[PDB]
C-alpha cells in the first residue's frame, strides 16, 4: 500500500546531521527507500526518468526526529479534557495515533519516539505505518511508564481536578487498564522477586524501549517541589537488569536532583526532562558526571515569551520549565552536555485548544507538529548553537535510542528520510519552519494534505449528522 | 417508509382505558392506522386475508403512555456520566433519542412525553418517527425547562461533582447551549418586558408543550430542603400568559409546598413531581384545591424495595421519593386526586449501569423501558387501585396533554395503538410486564428486536475497531 | 461606668447634616449627652470650667453613621477564614463585637447598623455599650437575615470552598444555629400559616429592625447572574405584615431587578445593595418609582482603583460592584434618588488580611473603620456631590432607620455625637479622614487608643503563652 | 514542685515485666522515687509511718508504657478538625500536650513516646513534667517526622478534604512551620551534602529520638496501595549516619514491603506500623530477618469489632489495619518477632468525637487513655499470649527506646512506676482495665481526678462567657 521509493534531491546546501560545515551544490540519491549516494551535484548523474526535487537555493536536512511525544495526548490529560477525549474516540484510538503521527510528519518529523501511550493501539498503529498500510511518521514506543498510574489516577489529578468524581468507575477503570497494562502504582507494593517476572513479561510484549518512573508523577497534585522515589534501589535494580537483558534502550523519568543522579548512575540511555529537578539547581558534580559518562539528556524548555505568559497568569505549570529549571537548561547548554530534543507534545483536542488565550497558544511547547520548532528556538534563545540544536533534533535522538545506524543523518546506507527548507536554519533557527518538501524512505509526501482523515482535528463538531 | 396499517385483535378481554368493567370476548378492528370497530368477537366479522392477532385468553389494553421521560438521559447527568455520554454520542444525538424511543416501545409504550431534552435533536427525532422514517414510540416534547441551566451548570452539580472543573469550557458551553437554547438561568435577571419576547420566540420554535421551572433545580447541590422560586410572580405571569397565547399545554416543575400552590393557582395542565415538596407534608387545603380544580399531578414514586435500598446506603436521592414524599404519594392516592404516570426515566449509559449494585438496579425508577411497570407497582403498593394505575399510564397523560381525542384509549376513531398481555393486570399489576404483542397505528411491532441499531446500548465497548 | 456628658465645640465651620450651606464661626454646646445650643461662636457663652474643644480653622460634623456593617465579619465568612475565626473566638463573641464597634468609633462612626450577626452576642454587646458598661459605637441590629442559611451553609460556600468538608459537623451545626436562630433556609419549605408564628416569635426576641432575604444569597456558589426568590409572594406578605405589626423598620436583601422591584412594592424602609441586580441594568421605571415613593436605597460601591485591581486579577467578587452595577450606581446618583451609606464591612482577621496583596487592601470596601471614607470617595468619583455623600453617611441612615429624632444631625435636642475634621470635606471628600476629635453623647473619645483590648486585632499570635 | 517519693505496695501477685511466672504474696518497696526492694511480703518489713498500698488479692505491674502517641492529635488532623482545633488552642499548645499526658496517666501509662508533634510545645511540656512543675506521664519525643509535610500539606489531605482551600494561607503556613521546623517535603529536593547540616542542626535542638519518613505519608490522598520512598538511599544514609552520630534511637515510618526491608537493613531501633505494607503480605525472608537481627517492630492493630465496623461502612482507613495487614499481624505474633505496643493515639477534640457513631467509638484504636487496653485486647484476639502483650506494653518499648535501665519493669534500682489491678490480666486481658492504683516515682496519683485542668476536654462549649 506504501513503500520504499526512488528519488533524487538535487543541487542544495546539505546539512547532513553529522555537524560539519554545510556543503553546497549537493545531491542526495535515494533508491528503494535507502540512501545510495551523497555528493557533488555534478558527480552524481541522474537519469531524467527518475523523480527529482529541485533544491537549488535550498537547504537539505535529514528527516526530523522527535525524542519524546505522546500520540494519545498525555499532557492534556494532566488537566482538563481526558474524559471527553477518551470517550469521544473509544473504538478508534489507533486512528487517533495515526492522525497524530501524520501531524508530526506534516512538520517534517519522519521519526517519533513515543514515551507514554496505551500499548494496544500504539502497537496497532506503528505496525500499520511500518508496513505501509497507513501514513505517518514512523513510530517507536515505550508503551507505559513503569510504575506510573493511568490517566484517572492520582498521577493526573490536581487538587481541584478529579476526573473520577464525575465519570463512571467502569469507564475510568477500563481506561486506566489500557494505559497501565498491569505496570501501574501497585508495582511499588511488591518485593523484588515478584517484580522481576512482571517487568520481563511486559518487555516481551514488544516495546522498542522502556521508560521507568524513577521518581513520582504527582506534580499536578502536589506541585514541583515535593518529589518521591517510586521504587527501592533494589527493585529499581531488578527493573534495570531486565531492560538490559531484553536489550532495548532504557529511559528514565526524573523529577529531582537525586532522581537525576540515580538515573545517571544506572547509565540511562536517555533521561527525560533531566533538568526538571524540584526547582533546585543542578550541582556541578552532576554536570561533570554527564560529561564524563557522555549520557544523553532530553530537556523540555519554554521560550522567553511562553514562560513570560505563564508567569504572568501564575500558571500551575510555570515551574515545569521556568525559574531554576530554565537556569539548569542554560548551564547544561553552556557546559556542552549531550542533548536530545523532546517535548511531551500531543495532538491536542480542538475543544481544549479553543479554550486557550493567545498567550497560551503562542509558542506552546506541547502542540504537536510545531513543538520541535519551538524547542529549537527556545534552546537557541538560551545560547544553544543553531547547528547543535538541529543535531538535537536529528542525529542525537537517533543515537540515544540506538537507531543511528538507520536514521537521523544523511549518509549512504541509511533510510531515505529528508526534508528541504527554503531558508537557512543556521542563519535563523526559526527558518526550520520554511519546509518545502518532505520525503520518507524516498517517497515524497503531500505534507500539506495531512492528516488524511481528520479525526480529533475534525472541526467544528456538528451535533446531528444526517447521513 | 412506515405507516398506518390494518389489523384485528380478536377475542380477548378488553380494558379500554375509560375505567369501566373489562369486557370479555372482544375484538378490536383497526384500519389504516385508526380504530374502526370495537365489539363482541362474534359480531365483528373479519375476512381471513386480514392480519390478525389471537387474543384468546388474553388482555387487550391501549398503547401505553409515559407522561415524563428524557430521551437524552437527564437523571444520569445529575450525577456521573454527563461528559462521557455527551462526548461519545456528539453527532448522533437524534439517533440516541430514537434508540431510547424504541426502548420505550419495547416496553409497550406507544407514546412518550419528553419533558427535558435538547430542542434540535428531539425535533429531528420526533419528525422522523412521526413521518415513518424511523422506528419508535411517538414523541411529544417541551424542549427545555424554562429558567433552568444546562447540564454543565449549577443545576446538575453536586458538592463533590463539578464537571466543569475537568472538561473544556468550549465543550461545556456548546452542550449547555443546545439544551438551554437561550432560556437558561439568565432569564431570572431580566424585567418582564424583556422576558416576553424571549418566551414568545421560544414557543414559536415548535414545541408540543412548555415546562416552566417554577422552583429551582439545585437538589443536587443543596439537597431537597432549601428550595427557591426561579421567577417573580409578575414574570411568571408573563410566561404563563405567553404559553396560553401559544395554545400549548403548560407544565410545571415544583419542589416545594409553595411552589406546588403557585402551580395550582396557575391552573397548570400537568404538574411534574407534584409530591416533591421540600420534605414537608402537603397540607389538606392543597389537596382540596387539586380535587376542586381537578388538575393533573404527575408523581414519581419509589417501590418499597428500591427505597429501602436507598435508605440503607444513605443515598443522596433518598429524599426524592422517600420519607415525607412517600407519605404525600399515599395521601394523594387515598384522596383520589387525578394522577399521571411519569418517571424522569432515560436510557442510561451501560458504563454507568455497570457501576451499580444489585440493589440500585432492582426496581430502579429511572430505567427507561421498565420504569412504567415499576411506577404502577409502586403506586399499587401504596394503595392505588390497579385500574386507576392503568389509567394513569394510558388515558390520564393523554388528557393532561390534550391528546385524548387521538390516543390513550381504545375507542372508535382514535389511533390504533394497542398492547396485548398474557395475564391479568387487574389481578396483579406486575402482570403488566406479560407483553405478547405491541401494535402502533395498526402495525404490529417486532418489539423483541428493538432497538434496531444499538448505539448507547451497544456493549461491550471495544477500544480499537479494525474495519 | 460611661455616660452622657458636657462639652463645647468652639469656633468651627458647621456642617450640620441638614444639607444647607456650612456656617462658619459656630459653636456647639452639649450638656448631659444632649445638644442644647448651636449658634455663632460669640453669642454662645461658655464658662472656662467647662470642657472644650477648639475647632478654630476646622470643620464640625455630626457623629458619622454606617447603615450596614457586620460586627462578626460576614464578608470574610463568604471566603476563607470562617472556621479559624469562629473557633478561635468561641466564648468571646460579644467582645469581638465590642472591639469591632470600637474600631468603627475610631473612624468617627458613633452609630452602626448591623444587618447580619448572631443574635445572642450582638444583643449582649449592644446592651453593654448602650448602658455604658463597654466602649464603642452604639449598635442597632437585625440579628439574622430571614431565610438565609448560616456560615457553614450553601449561602457561604464557593465551588472550591466547602468548609463542612473539613470541620466537625457538631461545630458547624452549633455555629449555624447561633446565626440562623431557627430562621434559616427551612423557612422556604413551609406554608404561610406555619411561617407566621416563627417570624412573630423572632421579632419578639428584641431586634431593632428586620432584614428579609427577598432573593437568594448564593453569589459565592453560583456567581452574580443566576438569582432566585427565597419566598413566594404570599409568604413574603406574611413576613412583611409581621414586621409592620412589630413596628420596626423593614430591610431587604435583593440581588436582581425583580427583587428590587418587589422590595420597592413593599415600601421597604431600607434596601440593601439595591444596585446589585444580576448584572442587568436598572430600568428607568424603577428609578422613577424610587423618586416617586422616596424610598431609601443603600448601595455598596467600589472605587476606581479597587475595581481595577479586582478586574485585573479576575476576582470572583468583581461583579459585586463592577461593570453594570457600577453604571447603576452612576445613574442612581445622577437621578438624585435617596441614598444611604453602607458597606457590609467587618473587622477582618489579621491572618486573612495578611494573605492579601497591596492591590486587594488598597481601598478595600470591607475594612471596618475606613470603609465609610472609601464609600464616600467612591461615590464622589461617580459624580456624587460631596455634601450629598456626607448626608448619605450621617442624616440619611438615621432617617431610613427612623432614628433621625435622636441622631444623624447637629440640632438642638439631639444626641451629642460630633466629629471634628482638620480639613474641608466639601473641597475634597478624602478630607473626611482628617479626624481630630471624636465625641459621643458629649463625651470626648481617646479614639487613637481604640480598641481598648485587642482581641481579633491582637497580633502577632504567639504559639505558647507562658502565664 | 513534684518529687520522687516513698511508698510500699504490699502483698500482691507480682507481674514484673521480665516475663517470668508471676510471684504471689509479693511486696515492692520504693524509696525516693527508686525501687529499693522486691520480695516476699513477710521478708520485707515496712514501718507503719510509711505510705502503703494494700495489694492483697490484686496484681502488681510496672508502670504502663506507650510506644507511639501524639499529644497534639495527629490522627484527627488526617481528616476533619485540624483547623478548628489548632485555631482554638493557639497560645496553649503546651497545656494541650500536658492534658493529653495526664489522660495517658489516667489509664496507668507512666511513660509515653511521642512520635510526631510540634517541637516547641512538646519540649516545653516534657521539661515541665520531667522537672515536676506539671503533672502527667513522662514524655520522650521525636519532634517531627523527617521528610513529612505539616498538617496543611498533602500529607494530611484527602481528595475531598483540603483544608488550605478554606483557611488563611498565613495561618496554614504558621502551623506547618511549627510542625515541620525546616524538615518538611523540601528535603526530598536536596543533594546529600545540603541535607547533612540540616539534619545535624535539627538533632541538636534536643530530641530524644528521631523518626524518618522512609516511605511517604499520602495514604489519605492516594489510599494504602501506592507507596513511595521519600529519599534516595544515599540521602537516607546521610540521615541515618547523623542520627547515629547524635546517639539517639532511630525510628522509621514505613508503609510498604520494600520500606520495611529498607528499615530492617538500617537496623532501626523501632519500626513504626511495621505491618502496614501496602496491603501486600510480608514475605517469610523478612520475618526471618526480624528474628535473626532481633529488631523491634511496633504494630497498630484493630479489634475484630472495630474492624468489622470499619468494613461495614467502607471506611477509608479500613486498610490501615485490616485485610492483609491483619494477617501480617497474625503471622508476626505467631512467629514470635519482637513486638512493641503503640497506637498513634491522641486526645481527640470533643466536637469531633461528638460526630462519631457508637460503632466508630467502640474500641476506637486512637482514643488516648484506653488505646493501650484496646491494643492488648486486639493482639490477644489474634493469638498473642497475654503475658507477651503485657510486655509489649511495658518492657519492650523501654528496650527499643534504650530506657530499660530506668523503666519498663519492676526491678531494684529502676524508677518507682507501678500500677495495681483488681483482676488477673493473665486470665483475661481486658482485666488490664481494672486499675485500682497508679504510682509514678513512688508517688501515688489521684488518677480519677485527671486531667487537672480540662482544656480540649472541657465540654460543652459556651458561646459567650460572662466573667
Ligand atoms: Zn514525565
Ligand atoms: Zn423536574
Ligand atoms: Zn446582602
Ligand atoms: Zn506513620
Amino acid at each position: 500500500f506504501f513503500e520504499g521509493e526512488t528519488i533524487a534531491i538535487v543541487g542544495g546546501t546539505l546539512i547532513d546531521g553529522n555537524g560539519g560545515v554545510p556543503v553546497p551544490e549537493t545531491t542526495v540519491f535515494i533508491e528503494d527507500g535507502r540512501i545510495t549516494k551523497v555528493g557533488s551535484t555534478d558527480q552524481i548523474e541522474v537519469h531524467p526518468n527518475i523523480r527529482q526535487i529541485d533544491a537549488q537555493g535550498k537547504w537539505i536536512l535529514p528527516g526530523l526526529v522527535n525524542g519524546n511525544v505522546h500520540l494519545l495526548d498525555g499532557i492534556m490529560m494532566m488537566g482538563r479534557g481526558g474524559i471527553e477525549y477518551l470517550a469521544r474516540f473509544e473504538g478508534n484510538y489507533y486512528k487517533v495515533i495515526e492522525e497524530a503521527a501524520q501531524i508530526a510528519l506534516r512538520g517534517g518529523v519522519t521519526t517519533v519516539f513515543d514515551t507514554w501511550n496505551a500499548l494496544e493501539p500504539v502497537t496497532i498503529a506503528r505496525d500499520r505505518i511500518a508496513s505501509g498500510a497507513a501514513e505517518g511518521a514512523r513510530i517507536f514506543f515505550a508503551g507505559t511508564l513503569i510504575g506510573m498510574g493511568g490517566p484517572f489516577t492520582g498521577d493526573f489529578m490536581r487538587p481541584s481536578m478529579q476526573a473520577r468524581t464525575v465519570m463512571s468507575r467502569t469507564f475510568a477503570d477500563r481506561m486506566d487498564a489500557m494505559f497501565e497494562v498491569g505496570m501501574g502504582r501497585h508495582l511499588s507494593t511488591l518485593p523484588p522477586a515478584e517484580v522481576r517476572p512482571l517487568i520481563r513479561e511486559y518487555l516481551e510484549r514488544g516495546v522498542d524501549f522502556c521508560k521507568i518512573a524513577v521518581t513520582d508523577h504527582l506534580v499536578g497534585l502536589l506541585g514541583f517541589r515535593a518529589p518521591y522515589f517510586t521504587f527501592s534501589e533494589r527493585v529499581l535494580d531488578v527493573l534495570v537488569d531486565e531492560v538490559r537483558r531484553a536489550g532495548v534502550p532504557l529511559l528514565t523519568h526524573t523529577t529531582s536532583l537525586e532522581g537525576l543522579n540515580t538515573a545517571i548512575e544506572r547509565d540511562a540511555d536517555l533521561m527525560i526532562h533531566a533538568t526538571m529537578t524540584g526547582q533546585a539547581p543542578i550541582p556541578e558534580e552532576t554536570i561533570e558526571k554527564l560529561l564524563e559518562k557522555q549520557l544523553w539528556s532530553e530537556v523540555q524548555p519554554t521560550t522567553i515569551a511562553q514562560q513570560a505568559w505563564m508567569d504572568s497568569v501564575d500558571h500551575p505549570f510555570a515551574d515545569f520549565s521556568g525559574r531554576v529549571h530554565h537556569e539548569n537548561d542554560v548551564r547544561m547548554i553552556k557546559a556542552g552536555v549531550p542533548l536530545v530534543l523532546g517535548t511531551d507534545a500531543g495532538c491536542t483536542d480542538p475543544d481544549i485548544l479553543e479554550d486557550m488565550s493567545q498567550g497560551e497558544l503562542h509558542e506552546r511547547p506541547w502542540t504537536l507538529g510545531e513543538d520541535h520548532f519551538v524547542w529549537m528556538q527556545a534552546m537557541v534563545e538560551k545560547g544553544m548553537d543553531p547547528m547543535a540544536a538541529i543535531l538535537a533534533g536529528t542525529a542525537n535522538p537517533a543515537k540515544a535510542y540506538r537507531k543511528f545506524d538507520e536514521l537521523g543523518s544523511i549518509d549512504v546506507g541509511k533510510l531515505g528520510d529528508v526534508v528541504v527548507l527554503d531558508q537557512d536554519p543556521l542563519a535563523d533557527i526559526t527558518n526550520m519552519r520554511t519546509l518545502s518538501h518532505v520525503v520518507k524512505e524516498g517517497r515524497e509526501i503531500d505534507f500539506h494534505g495531512l492528516p488524511l482523515s481528520p479525526l480529533v482535528t475534525a472541526y467544528p463538531r456538528t451535533a446531528n449528522v444526517l447521513d
